[PDB]
C-alpha cells in the first residue's frame, strides 16, 4: 500500500532528524553521523526511491529547523540535499526474500555512507578549505576529515544494522501482509 509506504518514509526521515540532535562530534567536523541509520534502514527495506525521498525530507528538515550549517546556496544544495538523498543508493541492495543475508546489508551501507561522504569531501574542498589545519592542503584536509567521518559513520551503522539483522531480520523485508 501507498499509505503504509508514505508513513514509513515520513517516520524514518523524522527519526533521522531527531537522531541528528544527539551530539556526535569527535573532533571538529570529524563526526559519527548515526542519523544516517534510519535512512539506510528505510532504503534497505523499501528500495531506491523510498530511500532517496527519505533522504530528501531529512535534509529539508535539517535546513528549515536551523540545524544545518550553510555557507552558500550551492553548498547547502550539495550537503543537505544531494548528500542525504544519496544514502538511498542503499536501496539497490534491498532483499525481498528470506532468509536475510548480512552481506547485502553491509555492502549497501558501505556504498551509501561512502557516497554520502564523497559529496561532503567534495564540499570540503570547495567550501571548507579556510579551516584546513596548519600545513594541510585543502584536498588532504577534506580527505582526512570526511574520510574519517565516513569510516566512523559506517562503523556505527554496521554495529547497529548488525544487531538488527540478528535480532530483528524482518525489519529489512517488507511484507504486504
Ligand atoms: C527546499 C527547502 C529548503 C529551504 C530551507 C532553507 C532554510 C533557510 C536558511 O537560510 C538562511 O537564510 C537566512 C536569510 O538570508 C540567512 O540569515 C542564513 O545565513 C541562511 O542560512
Ligand atoms: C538547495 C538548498 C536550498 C538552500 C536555501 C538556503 C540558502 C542560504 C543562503 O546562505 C547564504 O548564502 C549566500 C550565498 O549563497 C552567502 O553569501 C551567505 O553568507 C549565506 O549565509
Ligand atoms: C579514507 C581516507 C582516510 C585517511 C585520511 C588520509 C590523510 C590524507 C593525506 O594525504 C597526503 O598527505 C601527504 C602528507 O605528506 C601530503 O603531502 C599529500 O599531498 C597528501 O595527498
Ligand atoms: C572539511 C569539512 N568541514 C565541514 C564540512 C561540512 C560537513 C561535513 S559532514 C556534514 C554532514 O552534515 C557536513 C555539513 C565538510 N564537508 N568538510
Amino acid at each position: 500500500f501507498n499509505v503504509r509506504l508514505l508513513t514509513e518514509i515520513a517516520f524514518m526521515a523524522a527519526l533521522a532528524f531527531i537522531i541528528s540532535l544527539i551530539p556526535n562530534t569527535v573532533y571538529g567536523w570529524i563526526i559519527v553521523e548515526i542519523a544516517c541509520i534510519p535512512i539506510l534502514l528505510l532504503s534497505l527495506r523499501r528500495g531506491l526511491t523510498a530511500g532517496l525521498v527519505g533522504g530528501l525530507i531529512w535534509g529539508i528538515l535539517s535546513m528549515i529547523t536551523g540545524h544545518a550549517y550553510i555557507l552558500s546556496l550551492s553548498q547547502a544544495f550539495l550537503e543537505y540535499l544531494v548528500a542525504p538523498v544519496s544514502l538511498g543508493i542503499a536501496g539497490l541492495f534491498r532483499q525481498k526474500t528470506a532468509p536475510l543475508k548480512l552481506a547485502p546489508v553491509l555492502l549497501g551501507t558501505f556504498v551509501a555512507v561512502l557516497l554520502k561522504y564523497f559529496f561532503h569531501f567534495i564540499a570540503g574542498i570547495i567550501f571548507w578549505s579556510q579551516y584546513a589545519w596548519k600545513g594541510w592542503g585543502a584536498v588532504a584536509y577534506s580527505l582526512a576529515v570526511n574520510g574519517i567521518s565516513g569510516i566512523l559513520t559506517a562503523i556505527a551503522a554496521f554495529v547497529i544494522l548488525i544487531i538488527f539483522v540478528k535480532k530483528f531480520p524482518k525489519l529489512f523485508i517488507h511484507s504486504n501482509y
